[PDB]
């Protein structure tokens, strides 16, 4: 599996991936990663508002991963997430866009190879429309992050759509809006598919 991570936003985005690291992308720049077979628990995300020194150490306003350009850890919300697990189940990759850790930048997460043709987008103006309760510098947090209750965070295994997850779900129906939003947010492709993650598609 190859992932082509493309910045189509009219501002610099510091792509991040675990596994993969990170890369500063001006508009139109891309970054190709090649996660190992069977990678799981993986993410790709955009970061905005970054200032890094020449060693790649500093801070991002959104999606910061322990202050590194080359991420080895997940990012600080809010950050729009491309999540994937290669060869997760019955020879299928399972992939999704998640807003469970908020939204910073619009995203497409789609297969590029001919064996899979259905992908995922989240392109609404979530930052502009974000509930004031959820706003954070550079983005729009999920209520689980903000309020940290079972109702939003699903630790008990029960939860559902809430007013604040519905904000996201109405706008990006194909993305996870809350942890257990599986039924309408789980995408699959045959193992061996290649993908793209596009910021501001």
């Amino acid at each position: 599996a190859t992932f082509n991570i493309i910045n189509n936003c009219p501002f610099t985005v510091w792509a991040a991936a675990v596994p993969g690291g990170g890369k500063r992308l001006d508009r139109g720049q891309n970054w190709i990663i090649n996660p190992g077979a069977g990678t799981k628990g993986a993410r790709v995300w955009p970061r905005t508002g970054c200032n890094f020194d020449g060693a790649g150490r500093g801070k991002c306003q959104t999606g910061d991963c322990n202050g590194l350009l080359q991420c080895q850890a997940f990012g600080q919300p809010p950050n729009t997430l491309a999540e994937y697990a290669l060869n997760q189940f019955n020879n299928l990759d399972f992939f999704d866009i998640s807003l469970v850790d908020g939204f910073n930048v619009a995203m497409e997460f789609s297969p590029t190879s001919g064996g899979c043709t259905r992908g995922i987008k989240c392109t609404a103006d979530i930052n502009g429309q974000c509930p004031n309760e959820l706003r954070a510098p550079g983005g729009c947090n999920n209520p689980c992050t903000v309020f940290k209750t079972d109702q939003y965070c699903c630790n008990s295994g029960n939860c559902g759509l809430t007013n604040f997850s519905k904000f996201f779900k109405d706008r990006c129906p194909d993305a996870y809006s809350y942890p257990k939003d599986d039924q309408t947010s789980t995408f699959t492709c045959p193992a061996g598919t290649n993908y793209k993650v596009v910021f501001c598609p």
